[PDB]
């Protein structure tokens, strides 16, 4: 009864337009008169090693940039660079632009990936940020500049443009302006993530999505504190609990009738014994991809 | 590298409208001049029991039938039956409505779930019809109507419309000629799924999965026959494996070079040994959700 789930798709789909530049096709987001992509398009696969961006882009000429909108090509009247990012100006705004806002989002927070090969979407599944600012994603050659999303009522917030792959097989990107998440730069060089630690606010809420399930048995008559419950934390790599942490998880803590520093007790009980091939959900291993607010949400039926 | 990807939702966002009757609220599929929902909107809490289905229409008039697509109040014209489902003529044709066909799908096969609430969108996620034509879904009060359906091309194939949770807490439903997947009926009477099986086939196509993604462990140098693997296949509950399966393997057996007999072998020995706490895809439980066209499409980056 609990499914990764992704927003519905489709205000983000009428926004997917194809970039070429030379032999390099990504995808590109047109909303208004503007569509953003990959700053690397302008690049030919010598200059990916140590790329002069601002050297490259005024080489560059309007007309070496060929946007198509499915059927459509698409007239840019105008190129800029903002970070990561560039912004062709085009003479037609999107019909289909939504209702929008450009948000960087937090460590530990989940968006809808729409996942585009030549400017048209291919997919849709659910990821987290994970504490390094890596995504686990499933992009392939030609899929950068597919973006990441949230809707809030009528208003999708865009957090993610996807730019690369490190050696890890884990993905990197930037927001909307163009700044990456984490520590990666747009260039072909070998750049190592963080440690990656466990989102233990997701774990918990994810936890609780079991109990609301029926799915019980690892709940233990044990309470604890964030002090010890950090020690054990600390000792697993997953991130250390906040008292913003506890209050985010109140509503979830509340419909189950079990207090968060309880829950934590039976988290604790988990990493020392792991789970003596017992499932939870339908897991062999701890989801940590959930948010208090996914999983509230799934459990609620919140529509859009 | 590898994740449970949706269809893009947007042509069936579009599609989604509510019908109520009633304290009775579900959702439609709005296509041409014609809203299909599941036929127990017409029924009260008392008659779900064992409703005459026949009887309780001839009661109905259009009138009772409040259909809404978003702020619109659609006008229902008639009404008629096709087994589980009720065709609401409407004086209005849908101005979205997508270029669609209506499929029955095979056990085994996948597809994508629109979960909506009162005619609006929730969520998208991906599922498989099981072999015992039962699905592991997110559904609540309110969720039927909501639809399962494939994309290829620039067509929706709709193979699923939502009716009903069993004791177990799986979903079934009809295809959109309203005939139930498996031995189900639209009444409230506790009804039994067969015993489940792993959908081999698809154990298959996610090994091979692994494989395109570099994790290799459990590949042995041996081989085996479709006989000899079926009498293990029969013993954990696994699906027979056929020519044709093997066949619709062959793309993935070329493109990794490993046959599949030789991936059977290997199949064969984690059923026998299990994993030995490690994981395959970041999985540590054998994965059945995925056909071998859904590896190939997400390994390939098919669009639409
Ligand atoms: C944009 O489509 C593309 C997406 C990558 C390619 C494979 N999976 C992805 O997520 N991004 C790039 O090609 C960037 C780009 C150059 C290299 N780079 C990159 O991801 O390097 C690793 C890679 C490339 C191809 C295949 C596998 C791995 C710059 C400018 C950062
Ligand atoms: C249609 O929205 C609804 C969906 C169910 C309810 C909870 N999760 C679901 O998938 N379908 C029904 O209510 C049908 C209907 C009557 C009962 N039934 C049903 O699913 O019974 C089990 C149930 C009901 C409510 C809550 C939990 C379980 C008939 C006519 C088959
Ligand atoms: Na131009
Ligand atoms: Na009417």
């Amino acid at each position: 009864g609990f499914r990764k789930m992704a927003f519905p798709s489709g205000k983000v789909e009428g926004c997917m337009v194809q970039v070429t530049c030379g032999t390099t096709t990504l995808n590109g987001l047109w909303l208004d008169d503007v569509v953003y992509c990959p700053r690397h398009v302008i690049c030919t696969s010598e200059d990916m090693l140590n790329p002069n961006y601002e050297d490259l882009l005024i080489r560059k000429s309007n007309h070496n940039f060929l946007v198509q909108a499915g059927n459509v090509q698409l007239r840019v009247i105008g190129h800029s660079m903002q970070n990561c990012v560039l912004k062709l100006k085009v003479d037609t705004a999107n019909p289909k632009t939504p209702k929008y806002k450009f948000v960087r989002i937090q460590p530990g927070q989940t968006f809808s990936v729409l996942a585009c090969y030549n400017g048209s979407p291919s997919g849709v599944y659910q990821c987290a940020m994970r504490p390094n600012f890596t995504i686990k994603g499933s992009f392939l050659n030609g899929s950068c500049g597919s973006v990441g999303f949230n809707i809030d009522y009528d208003c999708v917030s865009f957090c993610y443009m996807h730019h690369m792959e490190l050696p890890t097989g884990v993905h990197a990107g930037t927001d909307l302006e163009g700044n990456f998440y984490g520590p990666f730069v747009d260039r072909q060089t070998a750049q190592a993530a963080g440690t990656d630690t466990t989102i233990t606010v997701n774990v918990l809420a994810w936890l609780y999505a079991a109990v609301i399930n029926g799915d019980r048995w690892f709940l233990n008559r044990f309470t604890t504190t964030l002090n010890d419950f950090n020690l054990v934390a600390m000792k697993y790599n997953y991130e250390p609990l906040t008292q913003d942490h506890v209050d985010i998880l109140g509503p979830l803590s509340a419909q189950t009738g079990i207090a968060v520093l309880d829950m934590c007790a039976s988290l604790k009980e988990l990493l020392q014994n792991g789970m003596n091939g017992r499932t939870i959900l339908g897991s062999a291993l701890l989801e940590d991809e959930f948010t208090p607010f996914d999983v509230v949400r799934q459990c609620s039926g919140v529509t859009f």
